[PDB]
Order: structure tokens, then sequence, then C-alpha cells
């Protein structure tokens, strides 16, 4: 397990990424792989039994969870890194299936094919990020949710397990996320210029 | 652990599959793999234990999951994938013991034998979708259900845990599912026009 | 990670066995592993706790496991799977010894082992099929059952959880065992007729 | 992952072990092995837990379970697991390091060394038999158990969890240690045999 | 997986690092991922569920939690962790893109970039234990804590789980990150003075 | 995975350590290893939830807890485990930075740094075993302990589970960490006598 052949195995050996991409872009996505494996079980993993309402009536804890939160941050972010792995995934299978067709028996289309791949890892970003805006707004979670949704009477007062370190994991995972945004918009506008 | 080694590992060597199934098929199955690894435990983890009613009769709630959730998603999407995967499996198993007994001492049944092993997985692909719809009409969940099966008396209210994770991951499944089946009908169309 | 090597691994390298029990018996093999993996701790794994009687009395709800699952599916499915397997591994390490004894200085005996290790191989099917037919008459798990065993009072309705998945395991895992038997008495049944 | 280093792993490479001490001592400390790991959380898991006494008083359930249960039958095992494989790890060590010391620069001491590790492995797994039956009289275990031990008042009705599932694993362990300790009885004495 | 492949791995092969930032250094982090490895889920694990207030209203158990832990020791630290080996990754990444780049077709950038990594991480080291600092005054943790914030009505009392062990512990990892630091400086201070 | 690649693993490759330190002490490290794998979490697991106290006072469970267990027993066992492997990771560090500064252009000092870490490691093994003998005199632990601190009233019966498995475990590892005292001190005895 040398470092040659780790970066080897992130960089795609796609040979038409600069720095900003096989070198920058590979350690966000370990920093974020990490960040996510770090908190995955361990913060959000009670994000449900410990999230109690002040009510009597039965099933309102699980109504109003699921009324305040769609789909957990980790999932979130979970769904947004799988995602946007899966162009880097494709350009890789795309160059290793044209390494074996051409051992059996070029370059335009595999640049064509790697420019698309980040414009549309880019999309993803910005688009996951959009979902998250939409759904969580700001950064900052709240202690006290008032709900009223049937069956519970009136309105209720749930308490959400843990704000502040969810809190501070959203910063970090944002932070992660725009710092990817504007490296794939940097690696775009240097192949443009690099083609011209 | 190199980039062409994965690709041979998933396209099976079987000097038969085109882009279509060695470069797409791979991806969607590894995309499938891993959502499905990101959200069996976490988000169906506590389906069965969150899962309450509104009664106080004794053994209600496990007859009402049992009768709303005859198998669960992620069960009957990781037997969906067992199922689909093992055409794959035994075409390579095939590939492998040809080397071997040729090795000690061709085409056309190979070829016949993956074409087989496409419809085969076409096939499976199919009736684990209708079964889906079967069992699940519809691709979202909702947080009432109304149960009236013995012991409960009359229609009790029970209350599903994560209704809308659940949906968005079925949505994420359900359209996986579909881009293998597209694909798959595109590859033996394919193979039959070539063939011709 | 290649598929030469998993074949050469599952096959044993007897150079005995035919394709019958070279490409399909190890293919059976991995999808009961496989079934089992993803059936064990997600179905059964709350199959103590969310086992509830209509009871009051201390005490009753462990009794009543025990009198309706002597064992449960997957204990006994793996004790099926890995005596089923034993024959297999028994001969593997006959063979790796019979090349090392050969390398620091032959057919009829590795032909007659091989032979000898299916017989029992479809023994031990046979007996786990008959002992699961035994303790569990059908294919089907039902919801209720009634229990009158001390001290438990009189007869208690205890509610077994999750009868529907459980009984479509079932039928799976029965479903392989049987196929590994019909295989198991092809492959005799060839080489016998081989040899004569 | 190949046979060949396997079999050299699970041997030892120590050149004086005969057939019923390389083929099959091995693959009955893979059978305990597996049989082990599938027994150990899943049967045993709730083994405190699930164990409940019919009386009021505090911390009577506590003193009960370490009364009938002073060290659990698959902690006992593992301990005479490591126990039993300690001296073979102790033999692969002397090879190891005789040949290393031969690389920079025999026969009796080795044979003599592997002989006396066979006698201890006989001799402990002689002793953790003689453990167990002074600790667990019989082979079966029962639901009810009467316990009149501090603070526990006069004698109170303890319901041990799944006592059949237990008993037939400890039939099957008991099993295997007996044929591991005939097996080492048969090495001695072949080796005895054969050395006059 | 020999010592040399190890040593390689942990050096990051920057032919830049004396001793006491490629054999104590290593050894440091190593130290300190095992201590976290042991530390994370058996004393950690049970942080929020054993938390306990002497109050009877709900919802006042999570906010004297997230009161008096922000962000839990453990997550701090692998955060910590994840920071400060971020630049040793990145000077990783450099010096086999700087390989890789080499192949197809630099001393002084290279020591540039190994003196500005040890810089960050003496930063990022310094910068978590001034934030330790801030969040948990002193290196003891108290049973008793007093919390008078909302829904919690006056001042109630909430017992911490394991004050001494996590005590324990944190002196360990701030001890760890001390030395840390001073490595850092003394690397720092070496590599200026053989530049000059 | 072959033998020598395990005992050049273990042995740290310092030329230096004689049989009883290179096959002796190593095995009796894999034997602390397996023990701690084995009790760390099925015995130690539950020793905070199924300890209970025969008072009503809430909080009062936690602070007996860790009135009468400032560190757990594994807990303890794992750093004492760490600090003792700390001296050997680093020597075989200083060995392979030693034949990396000698591959790209020396006995006395390397066997002056091996003599201080087996001292170092003899040190940390005292230091761990005298600080168990502070905080838990005698071998044996007891069902019953009467606990007298706030803001339990007057004294109050907490009792601690499984006490004889737990005092079984605790024998086996305090006689392991005797025997590598003993191994340690004969292994300086007799670097020391061979010297002169
Ligand atoms: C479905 C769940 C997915 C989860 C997300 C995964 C995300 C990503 C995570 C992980 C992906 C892999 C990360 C490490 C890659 C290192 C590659 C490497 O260095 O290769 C080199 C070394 O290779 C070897 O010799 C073997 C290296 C083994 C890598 C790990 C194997 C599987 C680990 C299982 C872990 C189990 C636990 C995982 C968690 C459950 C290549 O060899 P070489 O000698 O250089 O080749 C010849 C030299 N020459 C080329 C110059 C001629
Ligand atoms: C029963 C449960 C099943 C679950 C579903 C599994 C689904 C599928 C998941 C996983 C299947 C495997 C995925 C990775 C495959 C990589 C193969 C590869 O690159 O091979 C190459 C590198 O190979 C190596 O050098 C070693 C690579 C190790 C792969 C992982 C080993 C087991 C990981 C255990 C993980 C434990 C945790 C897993 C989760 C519990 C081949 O070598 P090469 O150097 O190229 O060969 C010579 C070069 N030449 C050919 C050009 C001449
Ligand atoms: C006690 C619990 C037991 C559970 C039940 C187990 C049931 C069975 C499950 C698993 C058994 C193994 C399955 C995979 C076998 C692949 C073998 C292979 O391809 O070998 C090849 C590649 O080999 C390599 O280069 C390394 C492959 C690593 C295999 C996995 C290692 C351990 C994974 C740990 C996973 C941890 C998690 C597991 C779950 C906890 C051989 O190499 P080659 O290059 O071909 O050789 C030279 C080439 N030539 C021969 C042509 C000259
Ligand atoms: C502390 C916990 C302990 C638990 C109890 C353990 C009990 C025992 C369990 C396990 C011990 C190991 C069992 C498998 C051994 C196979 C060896 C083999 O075939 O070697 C061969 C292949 O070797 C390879 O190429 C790599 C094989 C990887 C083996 C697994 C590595 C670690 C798995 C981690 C699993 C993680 C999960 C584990 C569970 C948590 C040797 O290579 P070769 O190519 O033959 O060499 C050259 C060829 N020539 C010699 C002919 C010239
Ligand atoms: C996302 C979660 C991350 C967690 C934090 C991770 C933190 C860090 C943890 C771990 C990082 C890796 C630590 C071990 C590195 C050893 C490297 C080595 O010795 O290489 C050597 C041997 O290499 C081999 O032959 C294979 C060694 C396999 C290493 C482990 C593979 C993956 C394990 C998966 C574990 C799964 C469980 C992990 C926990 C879930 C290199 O080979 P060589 O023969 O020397 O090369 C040719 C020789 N020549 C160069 C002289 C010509
Ligand atoms: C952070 C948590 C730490 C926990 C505490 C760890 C404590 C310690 C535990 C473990 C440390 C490692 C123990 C096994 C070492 C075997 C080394 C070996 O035999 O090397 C040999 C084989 O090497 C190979 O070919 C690959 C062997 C893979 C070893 C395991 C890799 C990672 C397993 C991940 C497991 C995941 C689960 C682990 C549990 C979560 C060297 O190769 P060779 O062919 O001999 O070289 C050329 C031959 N020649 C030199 C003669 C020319
Ligand atoms: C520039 C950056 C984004 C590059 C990142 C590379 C990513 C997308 C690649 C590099 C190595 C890849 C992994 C290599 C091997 C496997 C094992 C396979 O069974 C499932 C997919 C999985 C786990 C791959 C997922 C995608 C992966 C992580
Ligand atoms: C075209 C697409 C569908 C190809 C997908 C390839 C799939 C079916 C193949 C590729 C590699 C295969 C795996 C390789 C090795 C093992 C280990 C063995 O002990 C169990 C089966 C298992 C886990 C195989 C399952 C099937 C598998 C995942
Ligand atoms: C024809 C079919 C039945 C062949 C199936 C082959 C089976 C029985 C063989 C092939 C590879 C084998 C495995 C190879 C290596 C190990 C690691 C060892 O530490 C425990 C046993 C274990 C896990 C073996 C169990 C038995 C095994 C799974
Ligand atoms: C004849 C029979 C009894 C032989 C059995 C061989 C046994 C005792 C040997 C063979 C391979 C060995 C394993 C090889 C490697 C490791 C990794 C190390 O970090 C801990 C010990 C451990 C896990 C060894 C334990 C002992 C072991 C399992
Ligand atoms: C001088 C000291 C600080 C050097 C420490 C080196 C550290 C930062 C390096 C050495 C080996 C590296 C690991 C090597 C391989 C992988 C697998 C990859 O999928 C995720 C990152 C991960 C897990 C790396 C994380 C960073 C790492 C642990
Ligand atoms: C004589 C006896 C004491 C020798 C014992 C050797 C010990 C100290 C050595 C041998 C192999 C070493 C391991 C080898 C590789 C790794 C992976 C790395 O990411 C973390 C450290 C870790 C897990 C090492 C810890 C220390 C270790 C276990």
């Amino acid at each position: 397990m040398n470092w040659t052949g780790l970066y080897t195995l992130l960089s795609g050996v796609n040979r038409h990424s600069t720095a900003i991409g096989r070198v920058w872009l590979s350690v966000i996505f370990i920093f974020r792989i990490m960040v996510l494996v770090v908190a995955a079980e361990s913060v959000w993993g009670d994000e449900k039994s410990s999230f109690i309402c002040n009510t009597l009536q039965p099933g309102c804890n699980s109504v109003c969870y699921d009324q305040f939160f769609p789909i957990s941050h980790v999932r979130l972010w979970s769904l947004q890194l799988i995602l946007v792995s899966t162009p880097a995934l494709l350009v890789a299978m795309h160059v290793a299936h044209q390494q074996h067709i051409e051992k059996k028996m070029i370059s335009g289309t595999l640049w064509w094919t790697y420019v698309i791949s980040v414009v549309f890892r880019l999309l993803f970003e910005a688009v996951f990020m959009y979902v998250f805006y939409l759904l969580y707004p700001g950064y900052a979670m709240v202690r006290l949710v008032k709900c009223d949704v049937y069956p519970c009477p009136n309105t209720v007062d749930c308490f959400v397990s843990r704000p502040t370190e969810k809190t501070v994991f959203t910063v970090f995972m944002l932070a992660a996320s725009g710092i990817c945004i504007i490296l794939n918009v940097a690696e775009v506008v240097y192949l443009i210029i690099r083609a011209c």
C-alpha cells in the first residue's frame, strides 16, 4: 500500500486532470469521507430515539421527526458524495475500457468526456447544496421546534438532540462542498483556457 | 488495487460485452450497492421498533407491521441485487472454467451464454420491479396506516417511521432499477443487431 | 482479486469435479452465503426481543420462545452451511497435502475421496432438510402461537415478529438447499457413469 | 488467496506433522472457529439482559446470573481455543526463528518441541473439558433455576434464555473438543511409534 | 506487510523530513489513533443516554447535554486528527504527483511545501488545543453540573457519566497533542537552522 | 500471509533480540491481544447499564459507578498494551529509518536503543501493574459494593455485573503481564551478560 498506488487510484489515470483536480480534489474527497465516517453514527446515530416531544399523544414523535427532518444530514451528504463521485468512476471505467480495447488490437474524446464529467460533478454539487438550503435554511439547528401536524394536538414542543455538534459538522461539510465547487469551477476554466 | 484490476473484475472478462454493459451497468451496480449500504441500517434500521400503533392491546404492533410490511424495502432490494448479479457471476464462472479446461489441453457458446444471461438479468429486474409494485403501490409512504387485523380491535392507527426518507431512497432505487432495465434491453438489441 | 483466483479457490483444485460441481455448486454456495448474510441480523436480529406474549406472568416470554423456536432458522442454516462446506474443505486440504508431500520427494484415491465427499455433502444436506421439517413443519410461520408450558398459566397467546419476511427467506433457503441436493445427486451419478 | 497458502499457514511448516494433524486438526479448528463466530453474538448475545427472575428485589437478577453462570459458554470456549492454539503458534514461531537464524549463517530439537506442543495441546483440551464438566454438569440447560443467594429473599425462580439452542451448540462444541482430543492422542501415539 | 512499507507510507517519501518528524511524529500519530479507537465507543459511547438530570420536565436532558457538551471530546479529537493529518496527506499527494509528472518526461519548491505543511500542522494543533481550552476549561470533569436553560425550571442537577475515565483519556490526548506541538516546533527550527 | 512475514513483522527486524524476546514475547503479546478482543465487548460491554443500585435517588447509579470503577479493566489493559507496544514500534521505526538513510548513501547505537526500549517496556509494565493494584486491590471482584457519595443518601448497595467472569479475565491478564515482566527482565539480563 504505497503512495503511488493510492495517488494513481484517486487520480483515475485519465492523463487530462491538472494539479487542482488530481492533488486537491482527491484530498477534499478524502476529508469529506473521513468526516462523514466519524460523524455518521456517533452524532446522528440517535437522532430519532433521543428526539422527544412534550406531548402525551402516541405517534406524535415520529410524525414530528419526519416533519422537521425529511432526510437527515448524514444521508443527504452520503447521497451527495455518491452522486459527486459517480462521474469520476464513469471516467475511470471509460479510460480502463479504452485501454482494454486498444490492448486487444482517442485523446479528444477522452478530453471531452473528462470536461463533461467535471461539469456534471459541479452541477451535482450545486444541486445538493441548493437542496440542503431548501430543506434546512440556515447553517444552525435549534433545540426547540414547534410542530402542529396530525395527530399532535395544537402545537407541541419537540427537542432536537445535539444541535450544536450537528451545527459544527454541518459547517464543516458545507465548507468542504464549497471548496469542491470552487475547485471544479477552477478546473473547468483552466481546461478551457488551455484548450484555446 | 488499480483501476484495470477493478474494471476486469467488474467486466467478467467475457470478451462479448459492449461499452453499455461493461462501463455503464457496472457503474449502476456500484451505485446501487453504495446506496443500499448507506441506507440499509441507518434508515431502515429501526423500522420495527420505532413503529408504534395507537392501541393498548398487546401484540398489535407486530401483526400490524407484518400486515403493512410483508418484506421491507431494503431486504427486497438486497434480494433483487443478489438475483440480478447471479447470472453475471455464472458467466464469470463459465468463462473461468473454459479458460481452465483449455489450459490443461467455443466463441458461439459463450456468446449464447452471455445473451441468455442478459435476458435473465432483465427478467429478474422486471420481476422484482413488478413485485415491488404489487406489495407497495406508489412510490411514496404515508405516516398513518389504518390496520384492522386480529388481535387489534376494530381499526387502529399505526405510525410509520421516516416515511419521507424512505420515499427518497425508494425513488433512487427505482430509478436505478429502471436504468438497469433500459441498459439491459439496449445491450440485447445491440448484440442482436451486431449478430445479423 | 481476479476471477481465475476466485474460481480456483472455490473449485478446490481437485481436478475431478465436472461443471455441475465446479461452476454451479459454487454459485449456489455463494448465493446461500449472501442471503444468510443479508437476512441473519436484519430479519432474525430481534426475534427474541420483539417476541411478546399476552400474559402478565414473569418469565413466560422466554419459555414460550424456547418452546416454539428450539433453534432459530438462521443458526440452523449456518450450521447446515458449515457442515456442508466441511467435506469440500477436507478435500481441499487433502489435495494440498498431497501436493506438498509429493513436492518433497494417487489419482484413484483422490477420486474416491472426492466421491465420498460429495456423498457426505448430500447426506448432510438431506439430514438438515429433514431436521428443518421436523422442527418447523410447513414452510410458513404464523403470527399467533398458543403456548401452554410452565410457568405460563393455561394457554397464552404469543406473537411472532415478521412471520412473512421469515417465510420468504425460508422459501429462498429451502429452494437453494433443494437445488444443492439435486446438483450433488447429479454429480454422483455423472461420476459413476464416467467411471464405468 | 490460494489453497496452498492457507494450507501452509495452518500446517505451521514444521515438517513433522502427519496427515492426522495437518489435514484433520486444522479442519476441526476451522470448524470450531466458525461455530464460535456464528454462535458468539447471536445466541449468547443477550444471556444477561433476557435473563430475568421472578422477584421484585433490586439486584437479584445480576447476583443470580453470576451465581449460575460464573463464566459463559462462549467465553470459556474462546479461552479454550486461544490456549489450545497457543502451542501451535509457539511451534510456528520457533520454526520461523530457526529458519531466520540459519539464514544469517536441529531436526531432533524440532521433533521434541512438536511432541511437547502436541502434549500440551492435549493437556489444555482435557483441562478445559474438565472445567466445563465442573461448572456445568450435563450437556443440557434448564429453563428454571432456583436461586437462594443474597440479596434475593428465600428462593427465587430465574429463567434462562434459549436453553435449547445453547444446548445444541454445547453439544457441537463438546463433540469438536472430543474429536480434537482423540486426534491429538492419535498423533502422539503415531509419532512415538514412528520414532521407535 | 513489512516494516519498510509501513515506514515509507507513514514518512510520505518527501525526502526532507528528519528523524524527529519521520520516526517520532508518526509514532505519536499512531498512539493517538489507537487511543481514540479504544476510547471512542467504549467510554464516550453512552455519553448521551447515561446522562440524566434530576428533573421531571420533558426535554431537559437533551438541552442540558447540549449546553454542557457543545461537541464531545472524541469528535473534537477526531476533527483535530483529520485536520492535523490533512497537510501531510497534501504533501504526500504533491510528491506523488511530482514523481508522476517527471515520469512522463524541484527540490526548493518541495522543501518550501514541506515547511509550510509543518507550519500549518502546528497551527492546527494550537488552534484545536485553544478550542478545547475554551469549551472545557480544566483537564477534569465533574459529576454534578448545574443547568439553568429553557425548558428546565430554575436550576437542575445533571449527572455526567464516567467523569474519571474521560478525565484520564483527556489527559492522555492532551499530552499527546502537546508532544506533537513540541515536535513540530523542533522540526521547524531544525529545518530553518539547516537551511542557514 | 506466510509465517515468515508475520514473524518478521513481530520481531521488528532489529537483529539484536534473542529467542526470549522474539519467539516468546510476541506470543504473549498475541495472547493478550486475543484475550482483550474476546473480553472487551462481551464481558465489559454492559458494565455501566447492568450496574444498578438499591436506591431511588436519580443520578446515584452514575456517581456510584464512577466511584468504584475510576477506569474499567478493559480500558486500563488497552492503555497498558498501547504503552508497552510503543517502544517496540519506536525501535522498528528507528531500524527502518536507519535502513532508509543508509540506502540513500551503527550497531552500538541500535543495541543501546534496543536495551533502553526493553527497559522502558519493563518500566511501563511495572507501572501499570502497580496502578492496577492501587485502583483495585486484590484480584477478585465482589457483587455488593457499599457506596456513600453525593447525591446518594447514607450508604446504598450497588450490584456489579459478572464479578466472577471479570475475576477470571483479570487473573488471565495479570498472569500474562507477570510473564511479560519476567521475560523482559530475563532479556535485559541476557543482553547485559552477553555484552560483558
Ligand atoms: C461497499 C463499501 C464501500 C465503502 C467506501 C469505500 C471508499 C474508498 C475506500 C477504499 C478503497 C481502497 C483504498 C485503499 C487503496 C490502496 C491501493 C494501493 O495502494 O494499491 C497498490 C497497492 O495495493 C496492494 O498491494 C493492496 C492494497 C489494498 C487496498 C485495500 C483493499 C481492500 C480493503 C478493504 C477495507 C474493508 C473496510 C472498508 C469499510 C467497510 C497497487 O499495487 P502496486 O504494488 O502499486 O502495483 C504494482 C506496482 N506498479 C504499478 C508500480 C508496477
Ligand atoms: C460476504 C459479504 C459480501 C459483500 C458484498 C461484496 C460486493 C463486492 C465487494 C467487494 C469485492 C472486491 C472489491 C475490490 C476488488 C479489487 C480487485 C483488484 O483491483 O484486483 C487487482 C489488485 O488486487 C490486489 O492486489 C488486492 C485487492 C484487494 C481487493 C479486496 C480484498 C478483500 C476486501 C475485503 C473487504 C472486507 C469488508 C467488506 C464488507 C463486509 C488484481 O491484481 P493486479 O496487480 O491487477 O494483478 C496482476 C496485474 N496484471 C493482471 C496486469 C498482470
Ligand atoms: C471467520 C469468518 C469467516 C467468514 C466466512 C468466509 C467465507 C468465504 C469468504 C471469503 C474468503 C476469501 C474470498 C476472496 C478470495 C479471493 C482470492 C483471489 O482472488 O486470490 C487471488 C488474488 O488474491 C489476492 O491478491 C488477494 C485477495 C484477497 C482476498 C481476501 C483476503 C481477506 C479478506 C478479509 C475480509 C474481511 C471481512 C470478512 C467478513 C467478516 C490469488 O492471487 P493471484 O494474483 O491470482 O496469484 C498469482 C497468479 N497466478 C496464480 C495465475 C500465477
Ligand atoms: C485480532 C483478531 C483475530 C481474529 C482471529 C483470526 C483467526 C484466523 C483468521 C485469519 C488469518 C488469515 C486467514 C487467511 C490466510 C490466507 C493466507 C494465504 O492464502 O496466503 C497466500 C496469499 O496471500 C495473499 O496474497 C493475501 C491473503 C490475505 C489473507 C487475509 C489478510 C487479512 C484479512 C483481515 C480480515 C479482517 C477481519 C477479521 C475478523 C475481524 C500467500 O501468498 P502466495 O501468493 O501464496 O505467496 C507466494 C507464492 N509461493 C509461496 C508459492 C511462492
Ligand atoms: C475510511 C476509514 C479510514 C480509517 C482510518 C485509516 C487510518 C490509517 C489506517 C490504515 C492504512 C493502512 C495501514 C497498513 C499499511 C501497510 C502498508 C504496507 O506494509 O505496504 C507494503 C505491503 O503491502 C501489502 O502487500 C498489503 C498491505 C495491506 C495494508 C492494509 C490494506 C487495507 C486494510 C483495510 C482495513 C479495514 C479496517 C480498517 C478500519 C475500518 C507495500 O508492499 P511491498 O511488498 O513493500 O511493495 C513492494 C516492495 N518494494 C517496494 C520494496 C519493492
Ligand atoms: C487502528 C486499529 C488497529 C487494531 C490493532 C492492530 C494490531 C495488529 C493487527 C494486525 C496487523 C497485521 C497482522 C497480519 C500481518 C501479516 C503480514 C504478512 O504476513 O506479510 C507478508 C504477506 O503479506 C501480504 O501479502 C499481505 C498480508 C496482509 C496482512 C493484513 C492486512 C490488513 C488487514 C486488515 C484487518 C482489518 C480488521 C482489523 C481489526 C479492526 C509479507 O509479504 P511477503 O510475500 O512475505 O513479502 C515478500 C516475500 N519476501 C519478503 C520473502 C521476499
Ligand atoms: C477526483 C476525485 C473525486 C477522485 C475520487 C475517486 C473515487 C470516485 C473512486 C476512487 C476509488 C473508487 C473505489 C474503488 C473500488 C471500489 C470497490 C467496489 O466494489 C465498489 C466501488 C469502490 C468503493 C470505488 C468507489 C469509487 C472510488 C472511491
Ligand atoms: C455487469 C455487472 C452486473 C457486473 C457485476 C459483477 C458482480 C456480479 C460480481 C463481480 C465481483 C463478484 C464478487 C467477487 C468475490 C466475492 C467473494 C465471495 O466469497 C462471495 C462472492 C463475491 C462477493 C462476488 C459476488 C459477485 C460479484 C460482485
Ligand atoms: C463446491 C463448493 C461447495 C466449494 C466451496 C468452498 C468452501 C467450502 C471453501 C472455499 C474457501 C474456504 C475459506 C478459505 C479461507 C478461510 C479462512 C480461515 O481462517 C477460516 C476458513 C475459511 C473462511 C475457508 C472456509 C471454507 C471455504 C469458504
Ligand atoms: C494444527 C492447528 C491447530 C493449527 C492452527 C494454527 C493457528 C494456531 C494459527 C495459524 C494462523 C495464526 C494467525 C496468523 C496471524 C495472526 C495475526 C496477529 O496479529 C494475531 C495472531 C493471528 C490471528 C494468528 C493466530 C494463530 C493462528 C490462527
Ligand atoms: C508524519 C505523520 C503525521 C504522517 C501521517 C500520515 C497520514 C496522514 C496518512 C498515511 C496513510 C494515509 C491513508 C492511506 C490510505 C487511505 C485510504 C483512503 O481511501 C482514505 C484515506 C486514507 C485512510 C489515508 C489517510 C491519511 C494517512 C493515514
Ligand atoms: C516483541 C513484541 C512486543 C512486538 C510487538 C510488535 C507491535 C508493537 C507492532 C507489530 C506490528 C505493528 C502494527 C503494524 C501496522 C499498523 C497499522 C497502522 O496504521 C497503525 C499501527 C499498526 C496497527 C501497528 C501497531 C504496532 C504493531 C502491532
